[PDB]
């Protein structure tokens, strides 16, 4: 019954991609949908899909009613452009933007400018956030500041994922500051009508079982 | 804990009607871990095909290489191959690795009627992939294209089944338009969408079921999915 769309790259050998997204969707009880922006070989080569087709792929997905959208690797600035308008063209939906760098600056400036305001939640991490802010994150106070300054870009929330001394994942929300395929799992709960904090908590708890 | 693994080598139908997306769903529905290689990304609307972008042949092989290095594939499916260079790359890629159950669905035309296989590529499909298939699943139009003769009666279906067997495939499943024929070197059996059935066959083969049963199971799966 729940429907969720992933708009990302394709890695045939497992790992990040529509393949990894769609497995978590049906694993969490969500009817997964997919739109391919690029094709990857696990990295021997990368092939970008033309932006007009990337947009044309999305239109075909909405008749169906999508309950949540996941956004992985958008390799071109023009793909991000076409993606953004495509999501804007249709009705408001919980949108999860996973900013995957690997990184052309031409392209990243379109994530923040064209796509982050659309997001209901972005899930970056330590090195990836540094790309978005140009500043190195060396402290949790800096990590806390980065969650704030990121949230300022438009996303109703920000899950900053910190690997490292010891570090904790931080959820930047309006109420306050509280391998990863979490984005696919977070969007899955959102399709199920869960609110943002329980979607994040149930998603993280879902991964820790493995 | 490693369960059966299957691989689809088809195109992308972002709308989810056909292509690898429908293959993956029948793979997981039948309890098989699904791998996927994209040969081209297509956008299909109710009106027709809004666009096709062929993935480079050099790439498709790399995707296949990525799949078999990671895991052991228990059965393989070829769906849409759009250009002849893909067909050769896919053929050499499957040849490069061990002898598997290979289901070759010769898709040539999308639901709307627009082409999904360049005419120059179908004969490379016959020379390169058909000798590698353990079963090919053509319907009556696709056979009429593979052979040039029209199939208008059940008698002609059995000849087409025999003619197709000569191309290399161990078995041929000819789909009527009102009986289906499973043709083997040992004989013919006549039974009383296409992407789903092909993937379902490969899925049961991926679970180690013998070829005639895998077909009867696949048809039962398809019958269940359509009616209810
Ligand atoms: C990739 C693909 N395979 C099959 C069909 C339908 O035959 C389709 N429309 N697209």
């Amino acid at each position: 019954m729940p429907v969720a769309l992933t708009i990302a790259g394709s890695d045939s050998g497992g790992g990040a991609g529509i393949q990894a997204d769609l497995k978590t969707f049906s694993a969490l009880g969500v009817y997964g949908m997919s739109v391919i922006t690029a094709v990857t070989a696990q990295v021997q080569g990368v092939h970008d899909i033309p932006p007009e087709l990337v947009a044309a792929q999305i239109d075909a997905v909405f008749e169906l009613r999508v309950d949540a959208v996941k956004t992985g690797m958008l390799s071109n600035a023009e793909i991000v452009e076409a993606v953004a308008e495509a999501l804007r063209r249709y009705g408001v939906r919980p949108l999860v933007v996973d900013p995957v760098m690997v990184l052309a600056p031409d392209a990243v400036e379109a994530l923040k400018e064209r796509l982050f305001p659309l997001a209901t939640i972005i899930t970056p991490n330590l090195p990836e956030a540094e790309v978005l802010l140009g500043r190195p994150i060396r402290t949790e106070e800096e990590m806390e500041e980065a969650a704030r300054r990121l949230l300022a870009l438009g996303p109703k929330a920000v899950l900053l994922k910190g690997g490292h001394e010891e570090a904790v994942d931080l959820l930047a929300d309006g109420e306050g500051i509280h391998g990863c395929t979490l984005s696919a799992a977070i969007a899955a709960h959102l399709a199920r009508g869960h609110d943002l904090p329980e979607a994040v908590r149930e998603a993280k708890a879902y991964l820790t079982g493995a």
